[PDB]
């Protein structure tokens, strides 16, 4: 297991998106799993459509939230999930148009990482790729984020509100840190993506709920 | 296990191709069967590059000759194998041209059949997909085959000078059959199809070189 490791330099992670106002971090979050897993297993890597998760899965909340978990357990009972370019993301919810024939990708259930165990987390990144995670970040320090390693103990390592994507992980100036891919567009952070805290204890509760796809 | 199968129902199979003056018969059959696995793993069929095998395989004989399970370990070792678009096929022996960046398919290593052994094949097509395969094709009622299910006992179930895909099995007014895929072009067979004698004793050899790579 590397001591640090970066899959956008790997080629496995898409485009930085905006998610608008709509709750669908999940949605990107799972997408963005099973493109790495896709680019792991195939060698190409596809932008899948985070709005198919939207619409389809019907044990989520659409644009009110949802799970990665019950996203990629869709996937996989659907079998199958269409590209970006088959079903574009417009940021709101709408009923199911999920085309069978533009089928992308493929699931074979799910893998959840044990909470509070950054080093499974770790370990996970290392073996399987871009883990999905949820952290806290409600607070304006993490709004207000564009450089250097996260971290601020008033961030809620128990209460989980947001999903986004580990990337990958390294240092930073002696600072330990995970490497993730939000859904706010580029014009948040360093151009989408954010360093945070790791080994802080379970900083803005990384590991409350880790999972990734298999293929 | 089914009685009858049919991929190219399925969506599993690439459209008859035409290798031309050129023995590249094993790169279109193993070309086909990570046509086939890619197409189970991920759901899209995509058309990959026979081509690139013909060129990059070192331990095969290019347009001169070759074997599937080479190509398979050619695939898994080079990390990669390019599509149709990408390396198109030209139909005569030059360097190795492999564009990693066009990469759109993986290996993981192959699996043979046992030699003989026809239910192994079926249970195989079966559970996995497209398996290439190679037989007797030097007969010139092969080479004049248009209709039926063909058979004759004077096709060499021994020696095999020829690699196809099967792409299914099923039966014909009484006679069960192999449904194979050969490269011959649209203006062979059944548009490039064939059905070949099934449990008539390994009929022109094709469980002799019986493989199929995994993703
Ligand atoms: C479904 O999606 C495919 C994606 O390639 C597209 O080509 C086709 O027009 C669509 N057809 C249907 C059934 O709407
Ligand atoms: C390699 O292949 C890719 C396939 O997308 C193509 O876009 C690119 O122009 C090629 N580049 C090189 C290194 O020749």
């Amino acid at each position: 297991v590397p001591d640090s490791i970066d899959y956008r330099k790997k080629g496995y992670v898409t485009p930085v998106k905006n998610q608008g106002q709509c709750g669908s971090c999940w949605a990107f979050s799972s997408a963005g799993a099973l493109e790495g897993q896709l680019k792991k297993k195939t060698g190409k890597l596809l932008a899948l459509s985070p709005q198919n998760l939207v619409d389809c899965v019907t044990e989520n909340y659409g644009c009110g939230g949802g799970y990665m978990t019950t996203a990629f357990q869709y996937v996989q009972q659907n079998g199958g999930i269409d590209s970006e370019d088959a079903y574009p993301y417009v940021g709101q919810d709408e009923s199911c148009m999920y085309n069978a024939t533009a089928k992308a990708a493929k699931c074979r259930g799910y893998r959840e990482i044990p909470v509070g165990n950054e080093k499974a987390l770790k370990r996970a990144v290392a073996r399987v790729g871009p883990i999905s995670v949820s952290i806290d970040a409600s607070l304006a320090s993490f709004q207000f984020y564009s450089r250097g390693v996260y971290y601020d103990e008033n961030c809620d390592r128990d209460n989980v509100n947001h999903a986004v994507l580990v990337v990958g992980y390294g240092t930073q100036k002696g600072s330990k840190h995970w490497i993730i891919k939000n859904s706010w567009g580029e014009s948040w952070g360093n151009k989408g993506y954010a360093l945070l805290a790791r080994n802080k204890n379970n900083a803005c509760g990384i590991t409350n709920m880790a999972s990734f796809p298999k293929m």
